[PDB]
């Protein structure tokens, strides 16, 4: 029993992680076969961030210009290319301790662990979601760009998360391992406006599934609801309607704990008007909202990884 | 900027786990050069833990009855022993991947990342604290033990936690890597009194040093207080005595902030006089105590391991 927020294992990534500096800007790269895949930043400035013309920056570098380094051993680059937001520098020596891998794009609600990263080493491991503003609240300091998120599958590492850059406000924005940011978001250091965000409904009722199991069960109603009338008295507290794919993904709980979907969401609906009433949930007085049903399952029924 | 709960990067823990079958019970060990910990209570039938025997136990025991596997390589056991309430398996081969490593005995207070695993394999990592009362709160199941906790220094892992057992109210007890138990616990299945905990006085205020390094500033109050003045307050709300050698501890974050140590004792006073008034702080709505002064310093300073 008990219920934590809980990081994969992180040994997979950690063999993957290098030190990238150009100039005298150096953040985190990730390097996977003879290939290493860092924000395209590292090329710039400081002067440069406030309005970067990457691809002119990007002319008047050679392989040379990129000092990679693999704990004291320095990999020679070999060549070089852009991928949106990302660079490909390819080196001499592939990593022998590259991971069974894919790179994914993730979803809004959708969570993975972050190996935070500096100089190539890493600091600490942490979990956290993909926002429905595609956002992330992360925690990053100067030279952690280049750390990444992931999920792990039995042997196979699925990145999905480069790290760029910290809106004033403390959350967090990057890209998948092709360079694509999550959200509206340019690599530019200049103020951009996100969408205003949304409670993961799904994730909450998973994480009250995850309450029921560890005997924490104050709050179940002897009521039913629909998933309409659920939905529009939601939509009032902003959180995000549930679909019957969430209905159908929140399957796998509902069965072990024999709470239908339905019953479950009556009983949100109650705390949602109601209030939590000076009592906690899980230790939390707060509803919780960054774990999936996955996330669950794999916590509670015990998963390993390979 | 940012703040979350960060577990050590688990790697080097994860290249230690192994897998130990005597009989029909498998728990996890820890390998470090040729030895192999774990749990006693693997050499025990369901039968033996309501009221086990271990030395009785164990000497009908010889080195083959002990099952190790690493991955899919069985490692030959060549010598066994008890150590209090682990047993030491050696083996015929060291484990290439034996970080440096320390066996310590932590205090009450102290934090230290859990590797759950179960047949040998990681599952997931999170923070824990040793509780006042010597519990922690942890996520495990059937199979968990052998499980370890750990700090990491540079280059140095520091075991000090191996889980062996759960309160029927969810929370978890083990031992130090010597085998003696944190608390007044045994490893039998019966019921045991635990001490009533309490909570960690410098810890909130590690983590209210943490909350102004992140701009959560709304609770600071204009006041100072006395040491005394501010122990005779906070032990009706069962928080730990604060000790000058707490003070000391919490000064790289005093200095840092410029917020005198007696000062945040003057802002918490108030917020347990008063409550949090529906406010949070970073995120939450309860003041947390499961972050150590070096755990805020190393995570807002971006401090990397080995
Ligand atoms: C990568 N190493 C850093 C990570 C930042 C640093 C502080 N916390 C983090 O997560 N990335 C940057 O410094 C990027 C980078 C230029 C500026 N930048 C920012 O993150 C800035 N934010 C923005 O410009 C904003 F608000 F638009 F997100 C900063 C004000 C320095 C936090 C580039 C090329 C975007
Ligand atoms: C090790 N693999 C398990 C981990 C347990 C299992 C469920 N969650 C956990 O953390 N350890 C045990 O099963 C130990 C073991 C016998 C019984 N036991 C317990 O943890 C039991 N608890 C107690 O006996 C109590 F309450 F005293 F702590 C159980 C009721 C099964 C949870 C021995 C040898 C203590």
């Amino acid at each position: 029993s008990g219920f934590r927020k809980m990081a994969f294992p992180s040994g997979k990534v950690e063999g993957c992680m290098v030190q990238v500096t150009c100039g005298t800007t150096t953040l985190n790269g990730l390097w996977l076969d003879d290939v290493v895949y860092c924000p395209r930043h590292v090329i710039c400035t400081s002067e440069d961030m406030l309005n970067p013309n990457y691809e002119d920056l990007l002319i008047r570098k050679s392989n040379h210009n990129f000092l990679v380094q693999a704990g004291n051993v320095q990999l020679r680059v070999i060549g070089h290319s852009m991928q949106n937001c990302v660079l490909k520098l390819k080196v001499d020596t592939a990593n022998p301790k590259t991971p069974k891998y894919k790179f994914v794009r993730i979803q809004p609600g959708q969570t993975f662990s972050v190996l935070a990263c500096y100089n190539g080493s890493p600091s600490g491991v942490y979990q956290c979601a993909m926002r429905p503003n595609f956002t992330i609240k992360g925690s990053f300091l100067n030279g952690s760009c280049g750390s990444v998120g992931f999920n792990i599958d039995y042997d196979c590492v699925s990145f999905c998360y480069m790290h760029h850059m910290e809106l004033p406000t403390g959350v967090h924005a990057g890209t998948d391992l092709e360079g694509n940011f999550y959200g509206p978001f340019v690599d530019r250091q200049t103020a951009q406006p996100a969408g205003t965000d949304t409670t993961i409904t799904v994730n909450v009722l998973a994480w009250l599934y995850a309450a029921v199991i560890n005997g924490d069960r104050w709050f179940l109603n002897r009521f039913t609801t629909t998933l309409n009338d659920f939905n529009l008295v939601a939509m009032k507290y902003n959180y995000e309607p549930l679909t019957q794919d969430h209905v159908d993904i929140l399957g796998p709980l509902s069965a072990q704990t024999g709470i239908a979907v339905l019953d479950m969401c009556a009983s949100l609906k109650e705390l949602l008007q109601n209030g939590m009433n000076g009592r906690t949930i899980l230790g939390s007085a707060l509803l919780e909202d960054e774990f999936t049903p996955f996330d669950v399952v794999r916590q509670c029924s015990g998963v390993t990884f390979q």
